């Protein structure tokens, strides 16, 4: 359907990559495109990255940019957005304001745990009227097996079960930061992976959108394309239809 998207940043070659791999939707971290010409058929969906981000200036622009709107990127992380559910929920009501689809803030992990960042998030917003859409998740999988898919599947789930919220998978890969440097799959590995996850998110009916973390390997080392060629994940990314 229009499920399938990605993560982009501005390289050269990005609007060939998108509109080879088949891309229905995009996002930058950013308002607006950043430098990036979408290929026709392919939805920008801007974002509000952290607290400055919440400008009348960038709101406007984010409206202007697209119609949905994803919120805070791992506020529950010092390296990110770097910020409480207090806070988050203050300022909700101008993000709310623009009349557009709303995400939650993105949570890096730990969104279907009683008391953790997403569930006091949305506790919250409940208790105070707002209105919070969709709520989009962030996973990566230390476990390189054909298991990984249900493993990724099973957390979507749990969210699901406890907020009720379609899902959208704005970052996702295998990736173990359990150790003192990044652990990245085998090719092979990496290119199954690809493929049977995204058979078993485009079944689930509850997940509306999920994008692999990343275009391009100038972004991350599990990157689909270089320039415009893509490697066999971006491959086996493009082949999901
Ligand atoms: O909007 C105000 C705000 O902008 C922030 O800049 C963001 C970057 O934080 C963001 O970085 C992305 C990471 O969050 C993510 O994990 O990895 C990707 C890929 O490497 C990064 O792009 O990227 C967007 C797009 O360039 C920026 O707008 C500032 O960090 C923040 O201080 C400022 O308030």
């Amino acid at each position: 359907g229009t499920k399938k998207g990605v993560s982009a940043a501005a390289f050269s070659g990005v609007t060939a990559a998108l509109g080879d791999v088949g891309a229905r939707w995009f996002y930058t971290w950013a308002a607006d495109p950043q430098g990036i010409t979408a290929p026709a058929g392919t939805e920008f969906v801007p974002m509000i990255w952290g607290r400055d981000s919440v400008t009348a200036d960038q709101l406007q622009r984010a409206k202007a940019a697209g119609s949905t709107l994803l919120a805070f990127n791992e506020p529950d992380l010092a390296g990110q957005a770097n910020m409480s559910v207090e806070t988050a929920l203050d300022l909700w009501p101008q993000l709310q304001a623009t009349g557009m689809r709303l995400g939650a803030p993105a949570v890096a992990y730990g969104g279907d745990t009683p008391g953790g960042w997403l569930d006091r998030f949305m506790s919250g917003a409940a208790a105070r009227g707002y209105r919070v859409d969709f709520i989009p998740l962030h996973w990566y999988g230390g476990d390189f097996s054909a298991a990984a898919t249900g493993q990724l599947q099973s957390y979507l789930q749990a969210v699901y079960n406890r907020y009720h919220r379609p899902i959208w998978l704005t970052e996702y890969a295998l990736t173990d930061f359990s150790g003192s440097t990044p652990r990245y799959p085998s090719a092979a590995e990496q290119a199954d992976f690809v493929s049977r996850s995204t058979a078993m998110l485009n079944g689930l009916s509850f997940v509306e959108r999920y994008a692999w973390f990343s275009l391009s390997t100038s972004t991350t080392p599990t990157g689909l394309y270089t320039g415009t060629t893509p490697n066999s994940s971006g491959v086996a990314y493009r082949a999901a239809g």
